[PDB]
């Protein structure tokens, strides 16, 4: 509930184009182009957007919405305006279209942790009729090369039986139905102790083929971090080796971080009496490719 805003003065409309500066939101609308309706607050397609009323946001994570929104897969276009009000707020509007869909009987599920993202990233256009083919025979081409190159999920058979189910059930699939596919999968991992896997994108190149790529939070790097006392962030310089000893295998780098291997640390350092707090955070590392930097913040006692 910290605020702040400098609209451009006043109820004009801009473009993002702005702003070292965290504004506030008062209203958000989602507009699909295509159908010409206004997604309603109800609807819970609506908590596709992030953003909320009251929210307070900068230029950054604004554009980090819409990139979010334009590389799921569920949009063919997405746009994010504001319009300034008189006082001291912006709305901001999302305008989208759904990417076309046909039938699908086939779900598939592919590991691109530590991978390229996908991006929407659609080149030229007209390009006229016979190299707008050729090109897209270049895409669905890179694109098998892609599956390939990923890994399997642990993602388990029944999850796939209720997609399908889910999938069969619709005969047509819609950005509506994806959403629910996205929270479905999310929800199996989040259960299973996968805190850091997240549905990144759903491919439509293949033929009759949903495929729904996924990072499931591989560690990239393992870092300890002391605090002594009131007080912090010194070196360890005798004690990183007995820490050290305590972390499970499943710590280190190479390994996908689950909760469990998190609690395992934490029970076996706790059990050493050397500190007043002890926490295991992940969060994401440099590359943006989905990778899981774990970071074991310890504070001394007095």
């Amino acid at each position: 509930w910290d605020s702040h805003g400098l609209p451009a003065n006043i109820v004009v409309q801009l473009n993002k184009l702005s702003g070292f500066k965290k504004y506030k939101v008062s209203d958000i609308m989602f507009f699909d182009r295509r159908r010409q309706t206004t997604i309603g607050t109800e609807d819970s397609f609506f908590e596709m957007v992030s953003i909320r009323p009251g929210g307070v946001y900068t230029k950054a994570q604004l554009q980090k919405e819409l990139e979010t929104l334009a590389t799921c897969g569920m949009f063919e276009k997405v746009d994010l305006e504001g319009k300034t009000k008189p006082d001291g707020t912006l709305g901001v509007t999302i305008s989208f279209a759904e990417s076309t869909w046909q039938s699908a009987d086939r779900f598939r599920c592919i590991n691109v942790g530590l991978m390229v993202q996908s991006k929407p990233i659609e080149m030229d256009s007209d390009m006229t009729d016979k190299e707008k083919l050729e090109y897209y025979r270049s895409l669905e081409k890179d694109y098998k090369r892609r599956i390939d190159r990923a890994r399997p999920c642990l993602l388990p058979a029944p999850v796939y039986g209720e997609v399908m189910q889910m999938l069969r059930d619709q005969g047509k699939v819609s950005a509506r139905l994806l959403q629910r596919i996205r929270d479905r999968v999310q929800k199996w991992y989040h259960d299973e102790g996968y805190a850091c896997a997240q549905v990144v994108n759903f491919g439509n190149l293949n033929t009759k083929e949903v495929v729904c790529e996924v990072v499931e939070g591989d560690i990239t790097q393992l870092v300890i971090q002391f605090q002594d006392k009131l007080g912090n962030v010194v070196e360890g310089n005798t004690q990183v080796p007995v820490v050290r000893r305590e972390l499970p295998k499943q710590l280190r780098q190479g390994y996908v971080f689950n909760i469990e291997a998190g609690k395992k640390a934490l029970s076996n350092i706790n059990s050493l009496g050397l500190f007043s707090n002890i926490e295991v955070n992940p969060r994401p590392d440099e590359k943006n490719e989905g990778g899981i930097i774990v970071e074991i913040k310890l504070k001394e006692l007095e």
